């Protein structure tokens, strides 16, 4: 932005620590197989080189582009071909195709084992020793396992990791403090990874007019006082930002985000008052602050839509000759008044409005034909309101764990053809959504649950379609964006299903069970619960509790037994007995 040097410019804004944090990510996400130490020297080189340009913006390569700089360094990797090989012919190519070629050679599934969580004591100790290397090690390990993960986001997760350690590493029961939180942040990070991929998948299969419509609604809720032209300006920026972030171009994604963080804070008066504190913080501190900001208050000087979008005579004209803008306004208007709504409900209403006009416009008397359309919103709006109210009541009268159990039983009776894992996972995650969002007051529940919800349905939509088993689920999964959830809400109990033969599955076991945590054990109860319901699709709570206890007892006993694999074998057969009867079969 009129800065001879772009790197030293980025270095001033970011800062030394953030700058090293971000390079480490970038390189880790291609150099997944290179050693950590080789990375540290790399960041040290890049960081030294950038300070040379900080001092003299007219030094060397300090005029060159970041893409060139980056790609040059990555070609310097001399062990590349041995470890990577194909990513080396990316270097023969010149820019811009060179960076395009690297981009293509990122591995979505690095061939790397999962992380072995150490013990609280040793981790907190290694954290204390050298905090800075600890969080670099973490960044390295995560980045290299999540290559298309957005680097700023990851870095903010990093700082949150730092903060939870700083807290629990100076605490008494440490374990009974950290592990609860490590489980929270792990879940938030998969939430974020999966949300990214969803938006990028949505952009691709739903164009961009769609993503733009998403943006119109989201911003207008956050910035109800923004004048529509500002909103539109941001929609366009954000559109590009997201377009690049999805492409997998860190540099562009990261630097365009900083630009947009600049503009927004600069025009705080027109956009929102709530940017007060944000716009003060450092570069990638405000940045997340803006995105984390709370909704400004709407005006009270606010009429109904009706006059402009239902009553007005030159409406059909307006649609036809300028469709995008007219509906654009609808969206902004509808949204700015309704921050309690989820985005895709707002899209659903807009699409309902669209679908009317397309019809009523090229018709006899358009007015009386479309003049009833806001009454068609009422149920589209209430259906989800009821769902969340009623699920949250249930989540509240039960706890997380017993709420998962409810949904397990419910959803297995709906779609018993689905794999047991998919049901367990889906019901668990839905419960977590109750943990995260039910605590909030109604006006913030839909927005809060939406991100999570849409990612979870996706996860089942993905899994299922890898090996389809249910035509009712297929339909919902290949229904449109806006019809996806209602389809899922309309699933009814499956009658035709023929229960399973009362045999093994989750009835053959070993003493590998006696040695498991609450978490691993409740996933096994949950697994065992779903199976039961498959064996008896009309079993009951009082029937299931009874079998579940006989299960629980079979564990307590065989686990507290002198021999195990003999006990589990003898009593193994005799539990299918005391279950088959109990269920009423
Ligand atoms: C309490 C767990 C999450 C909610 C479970 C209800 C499943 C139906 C989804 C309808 C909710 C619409 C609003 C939203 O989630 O954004
Ligand atoms: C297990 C397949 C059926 C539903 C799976 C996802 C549930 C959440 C979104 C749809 C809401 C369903 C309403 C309900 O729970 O009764
Ligand atoms: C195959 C058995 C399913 C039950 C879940 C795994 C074992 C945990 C049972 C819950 C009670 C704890 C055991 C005990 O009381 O000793
Ligand atoms: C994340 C923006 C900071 C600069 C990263 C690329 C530097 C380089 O490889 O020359
Ligand atoms: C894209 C489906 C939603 C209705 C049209 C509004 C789109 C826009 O504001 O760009
Ligand atoms: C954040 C708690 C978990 C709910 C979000 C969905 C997780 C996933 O599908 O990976």
């Amino acid at each position: 932005d009129a800065h001879k040097s772009e790197v030293a410019h980025r270095f001033k804004d970011l800062g030394e620590e953030n700058f090293k944090a971000l390079v480490l990510i970038a390189f880790a996400q291609y150099l997944q197989q290179c050693p950590f130490e080789d990375h540290v020297k790399l960041v040290n080189e890049v960081t030294e080189f950038a300070k040379t340009c900080v001092a003299d913006e007219s030094a060397e390569n300090c005029d060159k582009s970041l893409h060139t700089l980056f790609g040059d360094k990555l070609c310097t990797v001399a062990t590349l071909r041995e470890t990577y090989g194909e990513m080396a012919d990316c270097c023969a190519k010149q820019e811009p195709e060179r960076n395009e070629c690297f981009l293509q050679h990122k591995d979505d599934n690095p061939n790397l084992p999962r992380l072995v969580r150490p013990e609280v004591d040793v981790m907190c100790t290694a954290f204390h020793d050298n905090e800075e290397t600890f969080l670099k090690k973490y960044l390295y390990e995560i980045a290299r396992r999540h290559p298309y993960f957005y680097a700023p986001e990851l870095l903010f997760f990093a700082k949150r990791y730092k903060a939870a350690f700083t807290e629990c590493c100076q605490a008494a029961d440490k374990a009974a403090c950290l592990l609860p939180k490590l489980d929270e942040l792990r879940d938030e990070g998969k939430a974020s990874s999966a949300k990214q991929r969803l938006k990028c998948a949505s952009l691709q299969k739903f164009g961009e007019r769609a993503f733009k419509a998403w943006a119109v609604a989201r911003l207008s809720q956050r910035f109800p006082k923004a004048e529509f032209a500002e909103v539109s300006k941001l929609v366009t920026d954000l559109t590009k930002v997201h377009t690049e972030c999805c492409h997998g171009d860190l540099l562009e994604c990261a630097d365009d985000r900083a630009d947009l963080a600049k503009y927004i804070c600069e025009n705080q008066d027109s956009i929102s008052s709530k940017l007060k504190e944000c716009c003060e913080k450092p570069l990638l501190e405000k940045s997340h602050c803006i995105a984390e900001v709370e909704n400004d208050e709407m005006p009270a000087d606010l009429p109904s839509l009706a006059a402009d979008f239902v009553e007005s005579k030159d409406v059909c004209k307006n649609y036809a000759e300028a469709k995008d803008v007219f509906l654009g306004m609808f969206l902004y208007e509808y949204a700015r008044r309704h921050p309690d709504y989820s985005v895709v409900l707002l899209l659903r209403l807009a699409k309902t409005y669209e679908t009317t006009l397309e019809k009523c416009c090229a018709a006899a008397d358009p007015h009386e034909c479309y003049a009833k359309v806001f009454d068609e919103f009422k149920p589209l709006v209430e259906e989800p309101q009821n769902l969340i109210k009623q699920n949250c009541e249930l989540f509240e009268q039960l706890g997380e764990y017993k709420f998962q159990n409810a949904l397990l039983v419910r959803y297995t009776k709906k779609v018993p053809q689905v794999s047991t894992p998919t049901l367990v996972e889906v019901s668990r995650n839905l419960g977590k959504v109750g943990s995260k969002c039910c605590k909030h007051p109604e006006a913030k529940r839909m927005p809060c649950a939406e991100d999570y919800l849409s990612v979870v349905l996706n996860q089942l939509c993905v899994l299922h379609e890898k090996t389809p088993v249910s035509d009712r689920v297929t339909k919902c999964c290949t229904e449109s964006l806006v019809n996806r959830r209602p389809c899922f809400s309309a699933l009814e109990v499956d009658e035709t299903y023929v229960p399973k033969e009362f045999n093994a599955e989750t009835f053959t076991f070993h003493a590998d069970i006696c040695t498991l945590s609450e978490k691993e054990r409740q996933i096994k109860k949950q697994t065992a619960l779903v199976e039961l319901v498959k064996h008896k699709p009309k079993a009951t709570k009082e029937q299931l509790k009874a079998v579940m206890d006989d299960f629980a007892a079979f564990v307590e006993k065989c686990c507290k037994a002198d021999d195990k694999e003999t006990c589990f074998a003898e009593e193994g057969k005799k539990l299918v007995a005391a279950s088959q009867a109990a269920l009423g079969l």
